[PDB]
DNA sequence: ATGAGACGCTGGCGATTAGCTAATCGCCAGCGTCTCATCTTTATGCGCC
């Protein structure tokens, strides 16, 4: 039924939420968080330096 | 002429689970012949505008 699925559409929008990947289910299927074990590919991204309303956004290209 | 609005351990381990070039050196390399002819070219030796 819709209803059920429309219940589980919302529980899967804790993937997309902001911050720490945390486990969830959609109806049986546990569906575990997905840590990321490696932080290589962050020594050569954008290091952004921040302000409190995130309107003064401060770039800098990790290349150095 | 009342009954909604306020929603979790995760990070830091082990310990699986999975998977990959690279640096060093050594080995070891298809080869055998003949015939036949064919042309060149070189060393030396001989001549004045």
């Amino acid at each position: 039924p819709i209803r059920e699925q429309a219940e589980n559409i919302i529980h899967l929008f804790t993937l997309t939420n902001l911050g720490a990947p945390a486990a969830f289910k959609y109806f049986d299927t546990t569906i575990d968080r997905k840590r990321y074990t490696s932080t290589k590919e962050v020594l050569d991204a954008t290091l952004i330096h921040q302000s409190i309303t995130g309107l003064y956004e401060t770039r800098i290209d990790l290349s150095q």
